[PDB]
């Protein structure tokens, strides 16, 4: 039952969530091995994901962890990149910090991870990772944290908490990226869809 919603570039909620895509990007270093070498995207087209049972399953299992947590869900909006963004966006979200399901502050993270992992063998159609004219799709996400737990860094949640805050303890100017072990504490809200871009 999932519908796309597209919307318009002169939107404000497209014009916010661009926003989002474009200042969290930065620098890997890896010096772009995985997710291609890049300052910026081209936004191609940006849909609101509409999905009644997956955010009904969303919604209840939030209040769960608002109950557990001094009414206080920690919900975020975060990245996550994937090859089975199709299924995702159909049938939720599905079972370094675990075999949980990781999200990412910076954009540019889960950008490394749409051909798979490391940027597996990059783009389909020229097996290049760097690839400036294949189309790549992102989710931008409505994530329950709950109480998480910190760890500084270079399945289940522990006992008492809801998920996992990795921090970065040496990386100069990465921000942080998250765990969750149950689906249905995320819901895919928005994908996009782009292109990386070439510096000039
Ligand atoms: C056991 N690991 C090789 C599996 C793994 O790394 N899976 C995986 C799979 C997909 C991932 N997608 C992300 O957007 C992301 C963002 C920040 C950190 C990690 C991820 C991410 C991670
Ligand atoms: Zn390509």
């Amino acid at each position: 039952g999932t519908i796309l919603i597209d919307l318009s570039p002169d939107d404000k909620e497209f014009q916010s969530v661009e926003e989002e895509m474009q200042s969290t990007v930065r620098e890997h270093r890896d010096g772009g091995h995985a997710g291609g070498i890049f300052n910026r995207y081209n936004i191609l087209k940006i849909q609101k994901v509409c999905n009644k049972k997956l955010w009904e399953r969303y919604t209840h299992r939030r209040k769960e962890v608002s109950e557990e947590n001094h009414n206080h869900a920690n919900e975020r909006m975060l990245f996550h990149g994937s090859p089975f963004v199709n299924a995702i966006i159909h049938k939720g979200f599905d079972e370094m910090f675990g075999a949980g399901i990781y999200f990412a502050e910076n954009s540019s993270k889960s950008n490394q991870y749409v051909y798979g992992i490391g940027g597996g063998t990059g783009c389909p159609v020229h097996k290049d990772r760097s690839c400036y004219i294949c189309h790549r799709q992102l989710l931008f996400c409505r994530v329950t944290l709950g109480k998480s737990f910190l760890q500084f860094s270079a399945a289940h949640s522990p006992p008492g908490h809801h998920s996992v805050t990795g921090r970065p303890s040496v990386n100069g100017l990465a921000l942080a990226e998250y765990v969750i072990y149950r689906g249905e504490q995320a819901y895919p809200e928005y994908l996009i869809t782009y292109q990386i871009m070439r510096p000039e």
